């Protein structure tokens, strides 16, 4: 009966932990396991990043005409900018409403942090327009292209420890245009890229998930609001 | 990742346990811990009870104007039936809408158990009207009034052992007006009232919140549905 | 502080006697406080009447391809009844599913009588099927075809007292298709057409909403279930 | 200006038809079209059938433990029928809910003929209890198991004529436990099995989506409700 | 295989169709008209930024003014009370609106006119602009923003829709009833360019995309809605 | 007819008016009458405040794990700010997030008074962070911290006059960590703390949850939006 910060902290993250591991137990088809373990995430997002924050699956777009891969927890603005189509509950985001990739899955190996590496790359490699900005106050030059964090989330690891030296080779291996920045392997513990070091961070244990959602909390903050997108610069394919 | 009927089973039970416990050791507020615990009994029987099945917290009246005490789950009827008075998502329920009544509370002991008997004694004295039902194949007599099951819902239980003698003499000290008919303890097991011997049977874990689930189904099969309200039986309270 | 059931069915009809006043005396603009006010209306019956019964605003078609009137106020059946169509949240039902046919208007007087019973005539000329019923048994005989109830919904009336002489006029002006057996003046009474007399019977005060509610769903229950629609019947208008 | 009940009927195939033609022509990733198409159809169903029946996706199991594969569209009770377990929007549930399973992809060819039969089968292989009814006049026998109808959901077909000569020897390939009883080809007709000719009747044109929802209304109307559930038999595997 | 071309027709394709299986489907002309502007706002709903409502509503001031009912206004929620929703129907004040539009199924002179005093029942309206506090402090009161004025409809009476007829009846209000933008969603969609005082017609090039994104832009030079004086309001609290 | 802007403020406050005075006479258990009273306040502010506010039910937590009394009356922001916890509908916010403090129960009274006094103070003592803030036009100094407002929300008052002496004694015996800023008795008027003055300010009639409600949105004005939250202070309570 006595109130607990670090209770609650707890509590966050071993709902998470519970869900993922409940349905990795029970969900005997695998593409059943996969929705609702995104299911999970997603729900964890959606309800504790602040409201200027959207998390769904989609795809993402640009001006330009080019396709990111599918993603199946995209973190983006809708304050203040419109989807490009959204039909039947399917989606695609324009790239300059973009925060956050991530690739879900149930488990970490090598070829799942290549994976991951290549769909924040297909993101990443997309164009993003930015004009200047009205404002109470006037106008704001175009804001400079925020960042894009990409990311990893898992339940499990084939390595013992999740955070060790084969999960570090594979995420050195890609430190540009596919580094993930922060994950989470929910059994295990949690991992950022440090750009002050340039190094990766590892912690084991101490509530994986929720120190997960926080450090994404404080990284996302640096990004600010996403830039002002140019709708008309993808009218240019209203005649072509 | 090979599907299994006992695997479904057990989840259901796990995930009630698991939040249970969760409610429990986070929240440090009585009321807050209370009122987290009824929310995980009442999504359990909202989700998995055939939809023949409302389940809320109510109070309870009868056309002679009296009522209940509050029942924090009780399971009733809409299809047949109105509300007397719902207003700011507080519930008034007619007599004839009831088919079960539970107390839902933290642990099992001899005033919880009391305090559970008297509440079911509290619905079971009020009165019911059965008017004859018309249907497809022409009228039925009105239908003899139904049995309103009584129950009560823990998580932990004071006794040792948790559904030992000291258990079934707190549930045989009423086996009339406010008679217990099932009931589940989460971390320990189930209980319920067999007619036929005249006697408690009490299974320990066999997947506690599942297989009181399932009971509970099996004995509300035997009930059928709700007697008919005579609605103007309320109605001669509009003139007083 | 103590529980009173006369004060619960005073509340249920004072809530809406308030509601209407507040529509009538702040919305200036006759389609918004029309379209308010039919809002209370679908509202009361929406919460109170039994789930078998659906209350909306639609249009009604048969296998004749005769269409009723705007309906604003329609009770009926889903559980065993198709839409007809039913597009951007307008709607088309079919005859077979039809209990109850309304007309609500802040006032009532000459014109909004005929009106209302010119909209329950163009619901009852319409033709109903109905097939020999398949249920738990075995296959019941087609159930013959049950009344359509007609009524009025309003809260004020042109004259003073409301259900007098005039109102007597206006109701016995058609007691063939365009009948309305029951109705409403919220400020002021209720109605229902005695069958075995063959004249109405005026009830001034007593809680009109209340009073009106609890004769509609006893007036009702008298019809059961509707008969089984045969959707094939409409189906012969596929062809080109 | 003019009300028809033929362009009601039109309108609804067209919205079907037309849906689907986006979702194909739109979406660029084949899960996602997959998704999009899928959602069309479960839209149609929860929108125009019956109230008492549920449409969604699904595994199946019967009390002996056995599995069917995923149905993408299931037609199902819950009035009278628990789920048997839903976690994360994902859901089993019992054989004894089922009335109609279907295949839905984008089009009609021989190996998509024979992997809904295969799914169709999956289904009907399952055990099904039946307990006789309690109800309002008594209690009824144990109903007789109904049929489980099969059926396949597609926009276009491989076939020239769609549903010519090849489509009939792909159905007639299975009558027996893969049988399919309806179904739908939006661009091109529906079919059914006449079992009392023994053939399948095909119709082209004639609204196809609208001739497939008013069939399988009309064949499910001989199913009734479905038997009651022996929950005591899923019971037996709460033991350790 | 994707295409970015593709997306943008799709989602004009559907809005004409939603609209196209209305006009020809409902018989009844509330009706019809009641499900034509639930697809224009269920459109503007799902693809304008969040930072945007849209519904109908009544417009008031606190100078107790009162605009023509909108059935499709764009509005701020994020700054704004509402002055007054009850039994889902909703009046909101002069400071949080944004674009004011009507919709009909067939542009005619007689329609254009109407749309024109429906956004001059808004425009006439007095708008309150506080000083604003913020991160950094508090700025000086925003100067106002133009609201947007525009019609929306299917069809237009005239041949070509947006030809001569079309222009000389927008023509006839260029100041308090101005219309900014509009959309015909079988034909096309117009604006007027202030930079050359004149109407720009696009035929074509997927009417209904070409106007939502012409109306973000258009929209993004607003910013958000001055700050509101709510006790301005508050002078018709007393007796 | 006429639109009236005095009508619209007038049927606002009445309409608040109403449904505390029904709640009030009508639910006869204590707890169930202050859940539908809270009801009221709580959909008064969600239904009229900019949606930059939400309002709810919650404790509030510190990055030193310090945590507030049970607040039935929050205001605060999700737009830049993280729950801390919530789960089965109960919820703890960071006081970063608070912009506002009520204690809301039917009848004001010296000890309520004193209550509400102490409800605020036990969230004002928590200790709130302030970074410095990214934003489109580089990155702000931290943002200064703003009080906290502090309220009472009552329908009815023990005094006649209501906002006379003995009010004023009450609501001045605590002017610093426990101040009342603003308040309501529905029945009877408001008060402001007036701090240029020193002294409250009250106002009697003149539709008093309305004057409340624009005098509530004037003072939330000032406070703009919260501080930006340091989520890592709160980390610290991840491996401890």
């Amino acid at each position: 009966s006595q109130w607990s910060l670090s209770q609650l902290l707890s509590s966050l993250h071993e709902d998470i932990q519970q869900r993922l591991s409940v349905v990795r137990k029970t969900f005997g088809h695998p593409g059943t396991k996969g929705d609702a373990s995104e299911n999970v995430w997603i729900d964890m997002l959606d309800t504790y990043l602040p409201k200027r924050y959207q998390a769904a699956k989609a795809h993402v777009v640009d001006s330009l005409g080019n396709f990111s891969q599918q993603i199946n927890v995209v973190v983006f603005d809708r304050q203040y900018s419109p989807f490009i189509f959204t039909y039947e509950n399917e989606t695609i985001i324009p790239a300059e409403s973009v925060y956050a990739v991530f690739e879900a899955k149930q488990t970490a190996d090598a070829g799942l942090v290549a994976y991951a590496q290549e769909k924040v790359a297909s993101v990443r490699r997309l164009h993003r327009t930015s004009l200047p900005i009205p404002h109470a106050g006037g106008t704001y030059p175009a804001k400079p292209l925020i960042p894009i964090l990409g990311g990893l989330l898992t339940f499990e690891s084939e390595w013992s420890p999740a955070l060790g030296p084969s999960m570090d080779k594979a995420l050195n291996a890609n430190l540009t245009e596919g580094r993930l920045d922060i994950g989470c392997v929910a059994a295990h513990g949690h991992f950022f890229y440090d750009q002050a070091s340039g190094a990766y961070s590892y912690t084991n244990e101490n509530k994986p998930a929720t120190a997960f959602l926080f450090k994404l909390i404080a990284q996302l903050q640096f990004s600010g609001t996403v830039p002002m997108i140019d709708v008309e610069a993808y009218g240019q394919w209203l005649t072509k």
